[PDB]
């Protein structure tokens, strides 16, 4: 009670939400907000600490970041560094932790019964850390190693160049991730000892006054409050001011700037930004957000779809771009097409005359009472959230907005300020912006480098005459303001649960034209719905060219509806649409009032659809490029794929669709889309606030509609094949070697085929795979550090499955086999010695996972779905796996390891995938291993082996 400065008022919530809130500020500074969950399965807790990278010494970077790895490794409570590991491992939880320019975040989630167990170990860390000196080493290769990922990722490079481009001596300016070099190699070199300066930070920052706590239980409002008054209330204050960074980083002399950037994977983007003041305080009537919808605005009369008639750009992004306290962005970034790129200035013309268009105009009261209602009703039908998220987000809002304010935050706008408005438009103007140009065609004419990627640019004035140019914009008749948004929804009704409603999806069709799944929601009660669609055609993937014309096809039917369907997307009802290796797959998902006329009309376009020759030449270019990068793509990446494509009985290469993709001519696509809707097959689940008689309408409506408009017909039940897995040779290991171009770093998947899916040999590999979990982490990724990208765990495809092994290092592929291997015979020790006790633990850690409970429709959308296109239909699965896997003997996986998996198991049935590092040639003790088969052509290794059965459907 005296350890309380104050307790919030009501904490405003949606009428939908049940959990209960309170709100508190501690007498040492720190913010709370308790959330009351009786339903809850997993607890959580979070602390945010208002102080992060721009905060870095600048002779040591990185050191925020490393602070944080180093702050969970051991307390005076705790002493041993694998408590807090060990204690949520042991009772069904996680941990993890982020550092931002402003922020670090702490948090984790427990089952329930365990919250106080586990918060009184996180609480310690903020009480008496001890931060263990033996782990030093290994968190800085750790870091270094989060680093060296994202060196070829083209996002981070242009993250880190932007801000080599601005005033030096502003934090934005600094590198916030650290390495070996910032963390090891400069400070040695320069004689400081990191863990004092890292001791001399924490007792500077880490305050209390900067501090914000949320936790999230089923215990009551009050046992938390006492709860958290007991953990946090001793935490020192130590009235540390909050950082404020209100010199904008780009000053007038990086203003008017043109950069030149060269990129990774062959990508042309442009990037336009203007230096706005922080926003943040204007919340409640947000005008960046207003000025965001209309600029960045995709439906008819908007500044896209006159630069995508133009053909200069396929997609744009607009609005405002948090910066840090005191300094923000405006940006407007767009893709190019080849004839964009050499029509930059125009771009940025057109640009100019829509910000133009907006101030005669001025601003428009009925846009943002939309917004408004949007928000609103978005706010009230929101999905419930898996606790851990939620606990981290809310830790991060208690630093900016009052306690009543934490859940409205980011939704709930209140007054129209047409000033304000008019006051963010006056800095979007010629004379205040700043470009960038990404393309390969600046390859070999850049004279800069940027230090910590190795990005190579350069930088030149804007000239006069083109900043007077974009200065005196006439008004272009193209652009128009948006009309009303006719997709916003109204009826909110939920229909009562039907007499025969079912606890699980139900076939309530089976014809020679679709199966049909249906289960009305009795779970979130919230006004929306899933439909999903899978089309099957023989003609969507029987060759390379095919495949290539189903891509196009719905990228250009997308790309028309585009305009219509934008509207809709803002009203919170979306789509999905894609090609598969067996037809196409449509998904609609949210709002279900308005969304049978969206299916609708997605339908008939499918049907009724007319190709724009100059959106097809520029998407068919987009796609080609689209190939290529894959080259760009990360080893690991590389190495699935070609498992992928290795085990799979059809499947074509990047290379054989590029390949095909010059044939793809416009007559020749207009003359395959009434071939492919000629003849389908139509699986379907609609999932949501439904009845059973309104599904049948909607089925209905999406067959009478083809069947209509592209004369559709049925196929015939032996057309409806699926593709199987290649039978691997009892005893056999084969090896399939490529090399990544791009990255110095190698891929390796590893795959231990085992059988045919069914409920045994499901759980003896999950189980195994649960044991091994954890030991696969700790010993190849913690131990003996062989790269940031350690996996395992069990592989399901086309009924089959095994066990499989994914791992990303600068180590050869080969090694990486040795230690892997090596690594298995010590879990069959292991396995062996496990007290009985130790064992049961797995099993049970095993099943409250399987169990763990769908928070939202679409998680629960999403399991049904996958048992319908694995086309097993096992809806009860988990239930009954569980069941069999209570009654699972430690001698039972000790026979299946033995039979299956270990190195002499007379069943053992290998294939490797090696990828090689862009440089590369071509301890416990491991065991010897055989000489591998190698792969030189994938059609013959197929060839040359039997195909699996296909899994009977649980019917
Ligand atoms: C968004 C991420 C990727 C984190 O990057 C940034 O924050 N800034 C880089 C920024 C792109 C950008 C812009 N102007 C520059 C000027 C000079 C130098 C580099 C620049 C990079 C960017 C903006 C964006 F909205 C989406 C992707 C992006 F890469
Ligand atoms: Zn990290």
């Amino acid at each position: 009670n005296p350890a309380i400065k104050r307790i919030g008022n009501h904490i405003t919530k949606s009428p939908e939400d049940k959990r209960e809130y309170r709100g508190l500020e501690l007498a040492n500074g720190i913010k709370v907000l308790l959330i009351s969950d009786p339903t809850t399965d997993k607890s959580s807790a979070a602390l945010d600490v208002h102080i992060g990278s721009l905060s870095d010494p600048p002779n040591i970077a990185g050191l925020s970041h490393f602070l944080q790895h180093m702050l969970f490794l051991g307390t005076k409570k705790y002493p041993k560094e694998n408590e807090y590991s060990q204690f949520l491992s042991e009772h069904a939880g996680s941990s993890n932790a982020f550092t931002s320019g402003e922020h670090t975040n702490y948090y984790f989630d427990v089952s329930h019964e365990h919250l106080e167990g586990a918060l009184d170990r996180f609480a310690q860390f903020f009480l008496s850390p001890l931060f263990d000196e033996s782990a030093k080493d290994r968190e800085v290769n750790a870091v270094d190693s989060e680093h060296e990922k994202n060196v070829m990722n083209d996002a981070w490079r242009l993250f880190q160049l932007e801000k080599a481009t601005g005033n030096p001596k502003h934090p934005f300016s600094k590198f916030g991730t650290g390495n070996k070099y910032t963390l090891e190699t400069r400070p040695n070199q320069e004689g400081i000892d990191v863990r004092q300066e890292l001791l001399k930070f924490h007792s500077a920052y880490y305050s209390s006054n900067l501090m914000a706590v949320v936790v999230l239980g089923r215990e009551s409002l009050d046992d938390l409050t006492n709860l958290v008054v007991k953990l946090f209330s001793e935490v020192e204050n130590k009235n540390v001011p909050l950082p404020e960074f209100p010199e904008h980083p780009f000053q007038e002399e990086h203003l008017k700037q043109l950069y030149k950037i060269v990129p990774i994977k062959d990508i042309r983007n442009l990037y336009v930004t203007f230096p706005i003041p922080d926003l943040q305080k204007y919340y409640k009537s947000n005008p960046g957000h207003y000025l965001g919808h209309l600029i960045g605005h995709e439906g008819p009369g908007s500044l896209l779809s006159e630069l995508k008639s133009k053909g200069w750009v396929n997609t744009l992004v607009g609005g405002q771009k948090e910066g840090a306290r005191g300094f923000m962005f405006f940006i407007i970034n767009v893709d190019l097409t080849e004839e964009g790129l050499l029509h930059v200035e125009d771009i940025i013309l057109h640009m100019f005359q829509y910000i133009q268009k907006l101030r005669a105009e001025g601003p428009q009261e009925w846009v943002f009472q939309e917004l408004k209602d949007l928000n609103a009703v978005a706010f009230r039908f929101k999905d419930k959230e898996r606790p851990r998220g939620y606990t981290s987000k809310i830790a991060g809002i208690l630093h900016y907005y009052p306690l009543e304010e934490v859940l409205t935050a980011e939704y709930l706008l209140e007054e129209f300020r047409p000033d304000l408005i008019e006051m963010v438009l006056d800095k979007l103007r010629p004379e205040n912006v700043r470009v960038a140009i990404v393309s390969k065609s600046f390859e070999g004419k850049t004279d800069r480098t940027e230090e910590w990627y190795g990005t190579q640019y350069k930088q030149e004035a804007i000239p006069d005459e083109v900043i007077k140019k974009w200065q005196n914009a006439d008004l272009n008749g193209k652009f128009k303001l948006p009309t009303k948004n006719e997709f916003i929804p109204t009826n909110f009704e939920i229909l009562p649960l039907e007499k025969e409603a079912t606890p699980y999806p139900a076939l309530i069709k089976d014809t020679a034209m679709s199966k049909l799944w249906f289960k009305q929601d009795d779970k979130f009660f919230l006004p929306k719905a899933n439909l999903n669609f899978e089309f099957f055609s023989p003609f969507a993937y029987v060759d390379p060219l095919h495949s290539n014309m189903a891509y196009l096809y719905l990228e250009l039917l997308k790309d028309s509806l585009n305009e219509y369907a934008y509207a809709a997307e803002l009203a919170g009802l979306s789509y999905d649409l894609q090609n598969t290796i067996y037809g196409m797959y449509l998904s609609v998902k949210g709002y279900n009032d308005k969304q049978p006329i969206l299916l609708k009309k997605i339908i008939e376009k499918m049907a009724t659809f007319e190709i724009d020759e100059k959106r097809f030449e520029i998407i068919k270019e987009a796609y080609m490029r689209s190939l290529n990068n894959f080259r760009a793509e990360q080893p690991h990446q590389h190495a699935m794929y070609y498992l992928r494509l290795l085990m799979t009985e059809v499947a074509w290469t990047k290379d054989e669709l590029k390949e095909a993709l010059d044939d793809v001519t416009l007559p020749r696509l207009k003359a395959f889309i009434p071939q492919l809707l000629s003849r389908l097959h139509i699986e379907a689940l609609l999932h949501g606030n439904i009845t059973k008689q309104a599904a049948l309408g909607i089925m209905q409506m999406v067959e009478d509609t083809l069947i209509e408009h592209a004369h559709t017909k049925p196929l015939l039940p032996s057309q409806l094949v699926r593709y199987r897995e290649v039978q691997l040779p009892d005893r056999g290991w084969f090896v399939y070697q490529q090399r990544n171009e791009v990255h110095n770093n190698s891929g390796i998947e590893i795959y231990y085929q085992t059988d045919m899916q069914s409920t045994s040999e499901n759980m003896f590999l999950e189980l195994f795979a649960q044991i091994i979990s954890e030991p696969a982490f700790n010993t190849l990724r913690t131990k003996e550090q062989l790269g940031y990208i350690v996996f395992s765990g069990p592989r399901r495809a086309n009924g089959i499955q095994g066990l499989r092994f994914i791992i990303q290092s600068e180590k050869p592929p080969h090694y990486l086999e040795s230690r892997v291997e090596a690594f298995l015979i010590t879990m069959e020790k292991s396995i062996e010695d496990m007290t009985e006790e130790a064992f049961q633990k797995h099993i049970q850690a095993l099943a409250i996972r399987r169990l763990d409970k769908p928070k939202k429709l679409s998680a629960e959308s999403a399991k049904y779905w996958g048992e319908i296109i694995s086309q097993q239909y096992n809806f009860d699965r988990d239930n009954t796996e569980v069941a069999y896997l209570k009654t699972l003997t430690k001698e039972d996986i000790i026979k299946f390891y033995k039979e299956m998996l270990a190195v002499d198991a007379p069943r053992r049935h290998k294939v490797s995938v090696h990828v090689l590092a862009r440089e590369m040639d071509s301890l416990s003790q491991a065991p010897a291993l055989p000489q591998p088969e190698v792969i030189q052509n994938m059609t013959e290794f197929k060839r040359g082996l039997p195909l699996f059965p296909l899994v009977k459907p649980h019917i």
